[PDB]
């Protein structure tokens, strides 16, 4: 509880991070435009499925010290990119969007902007005080920085993304880490 019950944070223009209540809030979705959702628990529903009005994505699971996050990256990043492609909102949320969710979106922001893994952390969590990955998770998100480094990953840099404006703010943000 406490100040747990945050509002949707928008990580970027077509990029929300939060809860399972922002998960439910059928109006705050449709105003801001979303039309995919991506859901990484594997008890919660998908809510509004049957509304056949948003596109899904599950990614399986808890926020263990065991779990294997790293498994969902890629697909969750191209979901993500489906989203971007085609002028939809993309938001993504686990339970209390303080783990799990958060995990993913500083991978995210780790592939496709060659960004720290610090700095992505510091960016996120800047939007979002709350959020605060377990140490399994910062050690996979330690991993796969390592990774991006050596290229064992094919980090994507295509301009395919971010306008003018939007680098811009990413820039001067990081720059007050
Ligand atoms: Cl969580």
């Amino acid at each position: 509880p406490d100040i747990e019950n945050a509002e949707l944070t928008p990580i970027l223009p077509f990029l929300f991070l939060g809860n399972e209540q922002d998960a439910q809030d059928l109006d705050t979705m449709q105003r801001l435009n979303i039309g995919y959702v991506i859901n990484v628990t594997t008890h919660l529903p998908l809510y509004h499925y049957e509304k056949g009005l948003f596109n899904y994505k599950r990614l399986p699971a808890t926020d263990s010290n065991k779990q294997n996050l790293r498994q969902y990256f890629e697909e969750a990043f191209e979901f993500i990119e489906e989203a971007h492609q085609c002028g939809k909102g993309l938001l993504i949320h686990c339970q209390a969007g303080v783990s799990r969710s958060a995990t993913i979106v500083i991978a995210y922001l780790m592939k496709h902007t060659r960004m720290t893994m610090t700095d992505a952390y510091k960016f996120v969590k800047g939007k979002r005080p709350i959020i605060s990955p377990n140490l399994n998770f910062m050690g996979q998100l330690l991993e796969f920085e390592e990774d991006l480094n050596n290229g064992v990953t094919p980090r994507i840099l295509t301009p395919k993304l971010m306008g003018v404006e939007t680098v811009v703010k990413e820039a001067a943000a990081l720059e007050h880490h």
